[PDB]
């Protein structure tokens, strides 16, 4: 039923299992050694993506879908890799790169062995970085956030969760079945997706960054939500963020699309943080 | 964002808060005494399930719960069918107050006693879940989800139909394609729905033909040793799941008739009833 | 080797072959005329066309002739129809003969007089005939699954013949017939519920039925018109449906919308469609 | 949808659509200006696509002759892939375009009641013969040989054509294939051999020497089956050498073993162009 292509697919007998890195609802995955993914004969750790027992068509659908939106994008540092992809006589089974330490999300909860200021801004930069290659690439995430990007061992963040998306090169869907509150205003009230919306995205991911795992929106129902948008709440700057990282922050969360800043900027801008750090 | 449905509406403050039932990947629905609900005008406390969107949420998960709420008015009340006893959309994040189920779901309400049940239990239970679906599909309606995880038994084990979101009225046009197709579970799933995009009321009898198979045997998963991917392969060889242990042929001839590759010439919901009704009377 | 059927069977003296008729991927007619084939004109030429393996024949070829065969026997009499009128079924070559309609096969002729002349009445005439003819079909229990415009031959002075019948098949006592799954069929004129679940059904032909009065309203215009076959299949779970012609009268429009109705329980069945037809038909003076 | 090969692939923004070049019912073939190939300039070459009344099995069909088409390699005597348009949009496989169309038809519009004298119908039957030599150790079987099914190369350079009944190596339906140029042994029993086609191509054989003429002339399909199991074989046709006769003698051998080898044929043949 599915077509291997042939550079990507790799043999089932090969692959060997590991113990499950996550069950989550979206996906579930395995840690597991493939043997000469390269033929190197290297038993590379690479965590399989996979089905649930019970799967929704539109999980399928989506599934497969983010098999393909790897393919597409080039290999980069901080976007999460895909090495090799099985579409066997089983079932279908996908090969990450093994993050060693867990999402973004997850790690700075683990550090509230500290977290100097300085490996915060570097975190930071790497996302955008990530993002300038999507860009270039024109694909856009529609997550961007901070509890499925994954940061690898040796502290190098990758990005995750391609499933959702689309390559951009409106009016597909009504921009639902994503989390509202790392949502932009703009997707959520007339369905369209765009480049800014990652960058409002990538705003909130800021504050998941700058707030040590912090939840966003805090004291705030999802319902509520929707009015104080229009009108206008921006939550308040992070004790840890400096002042300056606030205003490219809060420029992020605009109104209007076209004011937001793109990717370019936002390294551009922040690769000078680093260096002054 | 939300209206006012006067006999709907339940005052935030006489509701209280309680430990959590589950938490759902979906949605959480966390245990509360209602004050307010008056089971016949006590004003006494009375126990209920809130059903609330938990603060990280999906774009349609907002949406899928108000549907729900939606859904349950226009229902109706059935004793086969969970109750909808309030909503809490004035004021605040929405809140839904649906009656309370001690036993719990049915498919778990299985797997827990592989306690004695009794064969003919079994069959009453899969008579039940019939004779409210009747109901259900006689308003109109179809559920689009039925499945034993979905059906909450009461204390006293009356069968309770839940998860009532999903499905969507079908009253004067039936449900033509518009699905993307992430709207349901590969493996309860009917091939219409899954090949064409088109639900009828008939799809929810091969959705209850797995029902009866999940009740039947014991609350196991269907379609097992068997991937969702190669699933779709043999469908249209027409395969199907054997007969599980402990079945009459009478229940699986039954079974199997749910399962006609045709919509059309796929057992009724009345006949769904009226069968089971004369199979159970024997013992 | 095969069994003699004794009404079948036309003696081959009888027969004298004349020029051939056209060359199909399932062999070919040659015009024939054959002594006194007719009961009830005995004794008189009437021309025949004879369907006979190709020079190279396809195995299935063969076993499909036979089975075309044995299709006629069943179907009965009808005006609309094509029918048996005799068949060479012993030692050596087997000729079937069929009727011969002079004009050929409608779609071709309709590719004739776009603008020879022809009025609207006559083609909102023509679909009558047509669904007329299935309606037998229906009534006999048996499906034509390959239901298109092209193999549909017209006679002199236009009796609509229906043709092709190897693929249809009988439905006596099941209806799916989801047995068969992708053997040899036209993937545009074929019905959504067949094409995906593999179930086929007299629902399942009136949507056959209903591309077919499309293309006999554009004047033989292929269906689905530039869509290619390979991605017709994601349209049509969408919902992309082809436009009305424009000859088309409104009227004729919704029914061909309601021809192609999603839910086979749905849609219309021959009777319906004879019938709404025939009033259509009723009022064209 | 169809996984893309990169070594195959041809982007459709480069090869214009051209116009149509001759019909067959299971499939349709048309004439196109392919800018590339590495040659670098643009060429005309015939992209194969799906008909419009797309049979169900047809598509599978398809695929299948694509994938024959990419295990063979390059010959010189046989239609080898050009590269094929894959997974963006409508699928068409591209091929080597042929000038003249099939042989069985060069054949016949080149009979008198300049022409061909008797070395080119000889030439032919050695190209086509080294042809399946080519196609012969690549453990492959064309399954299907007969003239039409052989195309001519403009400037006279024979191509086999038309790969999709070619499995390289008994369970087969073996419904697909016609009568007349199958082989007793293959037939009867379904039994495929790689020598198997050494009939076909005695067969084969038939039609270049009569310019075309269709084999076992007067015997209908039907009865033909019986004539096989009995002892019989095709007259030597007229315009053929004796010597020739004999080779299709040898070629239709009533044993697989018997006939002569790929190899054999082609250097049989040799010998007689070279004498
Ligand atoms: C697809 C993939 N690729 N790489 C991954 C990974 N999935 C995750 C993950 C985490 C939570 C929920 C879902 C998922 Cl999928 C992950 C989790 N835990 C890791 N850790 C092992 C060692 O110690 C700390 C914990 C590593 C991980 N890395
Ligand atoms: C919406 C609703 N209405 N009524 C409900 C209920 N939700 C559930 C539930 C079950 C499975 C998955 C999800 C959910 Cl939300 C529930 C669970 N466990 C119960 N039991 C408590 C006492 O101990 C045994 C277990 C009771 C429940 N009742
Ligand atoms: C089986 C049969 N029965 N009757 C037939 C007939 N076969 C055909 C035919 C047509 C299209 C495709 C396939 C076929 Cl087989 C036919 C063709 N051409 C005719 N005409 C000759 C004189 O010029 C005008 C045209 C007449 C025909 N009649
Ligand atoms: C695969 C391929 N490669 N090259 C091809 C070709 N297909 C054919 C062909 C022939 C018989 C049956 C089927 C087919 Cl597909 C072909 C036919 N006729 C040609 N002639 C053009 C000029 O006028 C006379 C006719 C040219 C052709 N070229
Ligand atoms: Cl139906």
């Amino acid at each position: 039923e599915l077509p291997e292509d042939p550079k990507w697919e790799f043999p089932r007998d090969k692959l060997t299992l590991g113990k499950p890195l996550g069950e989550g609802c979206f996906g579930q995955v395995v840690m597991a050694e493939a043997v000469g993914i390269d033929k190197p004969k290297e038993a590379v750790t690479v965590a399989v993506k996979m089905l649930k027992d019970d799967a929704t068509e539109k999980d399928l659908s989506d599934l497969v879908s983010e098999m393909e939106m790897m393919k597409m994008i080039g290999k980069h540092k901080n976007i999460i890799n895909l090495l090799g992809a099985c579409t066997q006589d089983g079932p279908l089974y996908v090969i990450v790169e093994y993050a060693s330490k867990g999402n973004l999300r997850e790690y700075l909860r683990a550090r509230r062995e500290q977290m100097t200021f300085k490996d915060l801004v570097s975190c930071t930069y790497q996302l955008a970085r990530g993002m300038e290659y999507l860009a270039s690439q024109k694909c856009i995430h529609r997550d961007l956030a901070a509890r499925n990007v994954l940061v690898t061992e040796n502290n190098v963040m990758k990005i995750a969760d391609f499933g959702l998306a689309r390559d951009i090169n409106y009016k597909k869907t009504t921009n639902g079945r994503l989390p509202v509150k790392w949502m932009a205003p703009e997707a959520l009230f007339d369905r369209v997706y765009t480049h800014q919306s990652d960058v409002w995205s990538f705003g909130v991911l800021m504050w998941e960054i700058f707030t040590l795992g912090g939840s966003p929106y805090p004291g705030i129902p999802v319902e509520e939500l929707f009015k104080l948008l229009k009108e206008g709440h921006r939550m308040d700057k992070p004790a840890n963020c400096t002042n300056e990282l606030y205003m490219m922050m809060r420029d992020c969360w605009h109104a209007v699309p076209s004011q937001r800043p793109t990717f370019k900027q936002l390294v551009e801008d922040l690769d000078r943080i680093l260096t002054l750090t």
